[PDB]
């Protein structure tokens, strides 16, 4: 199979992504601080394999080697994230002046290049400093986000006009506060139910300081990894679980940016006393120019009475194909949810900005690599998109996760999801046969 892209505008943005505690390393250099992350990663059976991200692809030292691979895949634009601990070490305060330095320069060179940066403000990283104070279970962490991003949008917001606020706030809150699974690690429904919120009051404090500070109007969405949720069986109870699900994982974040307040069925099914105050809903409904859709795979629901508060559980999807990690390889999700957000939601622009998967890779000495399962989906998903455009959809870009092989968070290094293999002994990068097909696709569709 071979995707045909020429239904789409020739204005479409290809991208590709990364983020910073993925990718950066240098975790105590040039005054940066821990994050969350540091220490999640300090936590014995938190991470496969013991992985940390102290090294990574140390694109810190090395980003002129990612450039050299941004080049070569001929993409509009280049998805990276800012790291809090390295441009407010303590989450308050002083400014560390070497570490926005560095952003500054790769704006520059990006820019030089004729790639246009999409900077994520939050991917995850929380100063320690401020975890220490509560985290997201503090509202004061809101207004420290919101001074964060006033501070890099003075610096950076002449020449960057692209900006999200928050990445998969679904993962920061359900897995990092109700699961455990992520940072920082905690198990407490109610902790993550406030912590929901005021990620999204961050969210939405996010967007005014950076249309205050910027001083080139901002384009600011949020970033959102959906699922569409399926019932295992069409029974009663697995049709009403699959809706719990749809709400935990899709409309608790969707529903209130849009100002539809918080969904009632989700606030009834928590039971946790959201910790809101007057002007709140406004500033989390805070216009926006997009929205952000992460998309790997949707979820098959059945109800189950041995999980407390939500009483669903995901089970396998039914497709033959599944990634390195057991992710159901299916496309038409990523049509259905695009959609979705443009009919549902009366989204005016929709970017997809992640989409990718993680295959065993068979490097050669050079680390050539040949990845036809990685490749194909590649295709099917950029099929995908294009059936949503011919359906209607202002779907306005897509964004390829990730550029290169890096740190996968609880997974650690194992899941490889570059379109370039990373030998992280010496931090070589070479681009595997999806990047170069990736980069023939979009010169296909310039041409």
């Amino acid at each position: 199979f071979m995707v045909e892209l020429s239904p789409l505008r020739q204005d479409f943005v290809w991208g590709t992504a990364t983020s910073a505690y993925q990718i950066e390393g240098a975790v105590a250099d040039d005054g940066r601080l821990p994050s969350i992350w540091d220490t999640f990663c300090r936590v014995p059976g938190a991470i496969d394999n013991g992985d940390t991200g102290d090294v990574a692809c140390d694109s810190y030292h090395r980003w002129p080697e990612d450039l050299a691979l941004l080049k070569q895949l001929g993409v509009d634009a280049y998805r990276f994230s800012i790291a809090w601990p390295r441009v407010i070490p303590t989450g308050s305060g002083a400014v560390n002046t070497a570490g926005l330095d560095y952003y500054d320069r790769v704006v520059d060179d990006l820019l030089a290049e004729g790639i246009k940066p999409f900077v994520t403000l939050y991917h995850w990283d929380l100063p320690q400093a401020l975890q220490d104070l509560g985290g997201w279970d503090n509202r004061d962490t809101a207004y420290r986000f919101a001074e964060y991003a006033a501070v890099v949008g003075a610096k950076l917001g002449d020449r960057v006009r692209d900006w999200v606020t928050l990445n998969e706030p679904l993962c920061s809150a359900w897995i990092g506060h109700w699961e455990g699974r992520m940072a920082p690690g905690i198990t407490d429904p109610a902790i993550a139910v406030r912590a929901s919120y005021n990620l999204l009051l961050a969210h939405g404090l996010g967007v005014a300081a950076l249309r205050d500070a910027c001083p080139e109007p901002p384009a600011v969405g949020l970033v959102v990894n959906l699922s569409g949720c399926e019932p295992a069986s069409q029974s009663p109870e697995d049709i009403r679980a699959a809706r719990i699900a749809d709400g935990h994982i899709n409309r608790w974040w969707l529903d209130p940016t849009s100002g539809r307040g918080f969904p009632a069925d989700m606030v009834e099914t928590y039971g946790v006393e959201l910790p809101e105050r007057p002007g709140d809903l406004e500033i989390i409904a805070a216009p926006t120019d997009f929205i952000g859709l992460n998309y790997y795979f949707r979820q098959i629901i059945e109800a189950d009475g041995s999980v407390p508060v939500l009483g669903f559980s995901q089970v396998p999807g039914p497709n033959a194909e599944h990634t390195m990690i057991d992710w159901e390889v299916h496309p038409a999700g990523l049509e259905e949810l695009i959609l979705r957000l443009a009919k549902e939601y009366g989204a005016e622009k929709i970017y997809v900005t992640e989409n990718g998967s993680a295959w065993v890779d068979q490097p050669d000495a050079e680390f050539a690599v040949d990845d036809p399962d990685r490749t194909a989906y590649l295709e099917e998903h950029l099929a995908a998109c294009v059936r949503a455009v011919e359906q209607g959809a202002p779907l306005a870009g897509y964004f390829a996760w990730s550029l290169m092989d890096n740190f996968e968070w609880a997974y650690g290094y194992a899941p490889r999801f570059g379109l370039a293999y990373v030998d992280y002994p010496t931090g070589t990068r070479v681009m595997k046969t999806s990047g170069k097909r990736y980069a023939d696709l979009i010169r296909g569709h310039r041409e």
